[PDB]
């Protein structure tokens, strides 16, 4: 059996039944109750009675503190409904609402900058209810239930930049909500012009995902917009991803549905960084330097840094090599002094030969004494599996 209405064995059917009686005290604050929802939070659990139950009473105090009831009256922050990228746009041949991610173009710096991480993630929220509105509505119309969407990842435009630690962070917080308040949810997410940065970007978010979201996820090659027209009909997919449908004005992106996201203009910022703590922190005599080594042996990995200093700039690079003077090292990323004591630096360097590297802070130039340098650093891998569908595809 699946665990589904209409499929249930006599032990999900016993289960549903002493679930519901178990939860009767929390449903009147729910919706819509029925068994579909009721099974969402079971099978996200495998019919565990105590952890489905766990799970959906702490969902039902997330909806009151978060007002979930009225957060689609609620209006966003008109910085972030200008760039925030992503839209709702058609559905699939089953009548599920499909979702568009554009990752590329979206500048989570500037959306930093300028909103609390609070509305951005309430933003999020917002978009979830709306796909389960519009999967409410499709049940309505088509005289039968829907409660999965679909998912488009374009993925062209993904970069270093996007590796920003504080954006990943934030990203996450929204994955693990979700993952928590929206299971069995997700019923496909298509990866599609994914670079060659997605195993180290997809290591990253993994750990955020359940199980069953990994399993939903499917990597497209080249024929991605045949791939896509298995699923969606034509006309309800973007000229741009290879259907036939487009904005009145003839517009090929359908960006009356889709936010392509874009650079914040910086009259919005309300600040110039977010709050930062880092894991290291080293006092650089006058004329001297830090050395900080890190191992890289396997192929494909990314460094990744952030750090300040305080009161006075200091010069950064990285080398590749026991204490040896930058001259005896190979130079990787040349040496330059930054103004890290005004703009927080942060930073990536992709790591193609393995070895000892190090990044070196420079103070060499400098009669400034102790200046004091606090940094973060990380060795970001591949995912393995995801790397493999790179060379396939
Ligand atoms: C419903 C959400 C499912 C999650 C699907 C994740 C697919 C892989 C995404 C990799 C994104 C790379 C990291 C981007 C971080 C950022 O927003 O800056």
């Amino acid at each position: 059996m699946s665990g589904r209405v209409g499929d249930l064995s006599p032990r999900q059917k016993e289960a549903l039944a002493k679930f519901r009686e178990n939860v009767q005290d929390v449903l009147p604050a729910l919706p819509n109750p029925d068994d579909y929802f009721l099974l969402r939070w079971l099978r996200a659990r495998s019919f565990d009675l105590q952890k489905s139950e766990a799970m959906l009473r702490k969902h039902v105090e997330f909806r009151k503190q978060k007002d979930i009831d009225n957060i689609i009256s609620w209006q966003p922050p008109e910085v972030i409904q200008q760039y925030l990228s992503g839209g709702m746009c058609g559905y699939d041949l089953d009548g599920c609402p499909v979702w568009y991610d554009i990752i590329g173009p979206l500048d989570a710096k500037g959306l930093l900058f300028s909103a609390s991480k609070q509305d951005l993630l309430r933003t999020k929220m917002r978009e979830c209810e709306l796909l389960l509105q519009e999967c409410a509505h499709q049940t309505t119309k088509l005289g039968r239930k829907v409660e999965t969407i679909t998912i488009i990842y374009d993925c062209e435009g993904l970069g270093l930049k996007h590796l920003w630690k504080p954006a990943v962070e934030a990203y996450g917080e929204f994955l693990c909500m979700f993952e928590e308040n929206y299971p069995e949810t997700l019923k496909r997410l298509f990866v599609v012009k994914a670079p060659k940065l997605f195993p180290v970007a997809y290591n990253l978010i993994k750990p955020f995902l359940s199980e069953d979201t990994r399993k939903k996820i499917m990597v497209l090659g080249a024929n991605w917009k045949e791939v896509l027209l298995k699923h969606i009909s034509p006309d309800q997919v973007p000229v741009e991803y290879g259907g036939t449908m487009t904005d009145p004005d003839g517009n090929p992106k359908c960006k009356s549905k889709i936010n392509y996201g874009g650079d914040i203009p910086r009259k919005y910022y309300v600040r110039d960084q977010v709050k930062q703590q880092y894991e290291h922190s080293v006092q650089i005599s006058r004329g001297s330097s830090h050395q900080v080594e890190y191992e890289i042996l396997f192929p494909g990995c990314v460094l990744r840094w952030q750090f300040m200093s305080d009161g006075a700039d200091v010069g950064f690079g990285i080398f590749l090599k026991e204490r040896q003077r930058a001259g005896e090292m190979t130079e990787v990323l040349p040496n330059q002094r930054y103004n890290s004591h005004l703009v927080p630096e942060d930073g990536t360097l992709t790591c193609s030969d393995p070895g000892i590297y190090v990044l070196r802070f420079d103070n060499t130039y400098s009669f400034i004494h102790a200046k004091k340098v606090n940094f973060t650093v990380e060795v970001l891998l591949p995912d393995k599996a995801s790397e493999e569908k790179m060379k396939q595809l």
